[PDB]
């Protein structure tokens, strides 16, 4: 599943990371070098539509939905070559199949600065010339492994030799889903930018802290992501919404609230949630019947439109 | 090809639109409505590498490219869904081929509070059938079109009929590839959006107004929309950029652009469209030309792809 060979240079990255964990700096810094660059900050959007069915409080929408074919994968890879950068590499590998990963990887470098080499499947190679095109329009060297399988085992192998060898000036790159997901904290930390920028936006939109911030629990760390930012804002409640069928404060939410929710976004706004998504929704418009009119609520709309619109179709 | 039976409905819209295009009421209603919505407003982007490379001004990108294919769709639709409700419609209908046109539309009307029609083929509605649960989902009812054969050139025809019977509180919404398109300057002018953008953007972020904004002109109107709102700031600089009423043409050549094109990629990361790189490489040299700290915001028009293959070549 993963070579032992790597565990030295697991624990340099984590122990690594571990130093950047003390401050908020790391993730401050990351925020700054994003901003405006492919999809961050996502926009929060006041939903005055909803604001009727939810005792006229003010319902904002966190807009993680507004990711599709690009923003996304940088994310992930920015903060990865951030930290290789201050981590003193100067170099970053990754694997790829079809080649989404290494041009993610090879716009972070060519970004900071940082020579890259990307490991492509022999046969994977001459079937998308084009994003190796791409990868190589962004500098970073293309290996093009021939040896054994052509189908990326074999470079997720090569990606593997290299690092051991290199491993005083490279970084490994992770996020292929059929490579290592060798640190999952890392990945966490990632999310909590989504609060981060909510809690910029939501004073300078709404000209205060919120009354309450949403998530639907289920999402994972990504939905929860939003709340670490509100940690230390006593009187801003973070309310986690369980999907129930049939600090922070926990609560269920039944299928058919998250169905009537589901179908109250799309008519009053136009915007198609995940069935995750309308949960938080759902629990929003009960908190804002409960909280009254001059309330402020901000809902993390995490997950896909598209998903959920068959099972929306059939239950309705 | 179009029904003379039309040109009283388009005749209509046409002289209530020339009415609204007077004064910026119009545009700053579509401005106000779609913030934060639907990826507008596009991002202003400080791009700091490239400034070693132009006399180390500040070139700031006007982030177009980062539209979806699709951002464009609503966009359209949402101008032409505000004007139907300011002009005292409370209905709007369209056809739809596969679903992306009547998904747009209804989107729009649920927004916007409006009563919402789609006209299919009867055999479109069968195979398109997320986009026809999106739709309904939305609001909007969807008709199977049962006339002539049940074609999409069917489903247009009876949008037409409604359209004229019920011209005193409906409007029609256009933009599929198999319908007309009767309003071009509409169309032109949504992209004054662009530049209205740009202009709140650029104070946030640099400050100020500023020494110049730029666009390749062979981009059309979504390239040019970009100067409208910095016509009335004397002190701004407008140019535009070509492949070799205040705005200035200066030419960039091939290799100017592709010279742009590489440092794009390989400073930033970004890859241009090289109708994009024109404008970049234009205003690299302007930076030398006004020089340090001046703000120099480009339009980044066009799809950064399928010059993709053209840059290889090149390199």
């Amino acid at each position: 599943y993963v070579p032992e060979a790597l565990m030295a240079v697991i624990e340099e990255v984590t122990a690594a990371y571990q130093k950047e964990r003390v401050s908020q700096d790391f993730l401050d810094d990351l925020d700054r070098l994003q901003a405006n660059y492919a999809g961050r900050p996502s926009p929060l959007y006041e939903a005055t539509r909803l604001s009727q069915h939810a005792g006229s409080a003010r319902i904002f929408l966190k807009r993680e939905d507004l990711n599709h074919t690009g923003s996304h994968k940088i994310n992930n890879v920015l903060g990865q070559a951030l930290l290789a950068r201050r981590m003193g590499k100067t170099r970053v590998i990754a694997e790829t199949g079809a080649g989404q990963h290494g041009v993610a990887t090879a716009t972070a470098c060519a970004l900071l600065g940082l020579d890259c080499v990307i490991y492509m499947g022999g046969i994977d190679t001459a079937r998308q010339a084009l994003n190796v095109a791409r990868m190589r329009l962004l500098g970073a060297e293309v290996v093009a492994v021939q040896t054994g399988s052509k189908t990326l085992k074999d470079a997720i192998n090569e990606a593997f030799r290299d690092w051991v060898a290199n491993a005083d000036n490279t970084y490994y790159c992770f996020g292929t889903a059929a490579g290592p997901h060798p640190f999952p904290t890392m990945v966490r930390d990632f999310q909590r930018i989504i609060g981060m920028e909510a809690r910029v936006q939501i004073q300078g939109q709404a000209g205060r802290l919120p009354d309450a911030v949403v998530a639907c629990v289920g999402g994972g760390s990504n939905a929860i992501g939003i709340f670490h930012a509100f940690l230390d804002d006593p009187g801003v409640r973070l309310v986690g919404f369980e999907a129930a069928g049939d600090r922070v404060d926990y609560r269920p939410i039944t299928d058919s609230e998250a169905m009537d929710a589901f179908g109250l976004l799309c008519r009053m706004e136009g915007i198609i949630p995940a069935i995750e998504s309308a949960h938080a929704v759902a629990g929003a418009l009960k908190l804002g019947v409960e909280l009254g009119r001059g309330a402020v609520i901000v809902v993390n709309l995490s997950g896909r439109g598209d998903k959920d619109v068959e099972t929306a179709a059939k239950w309705f």
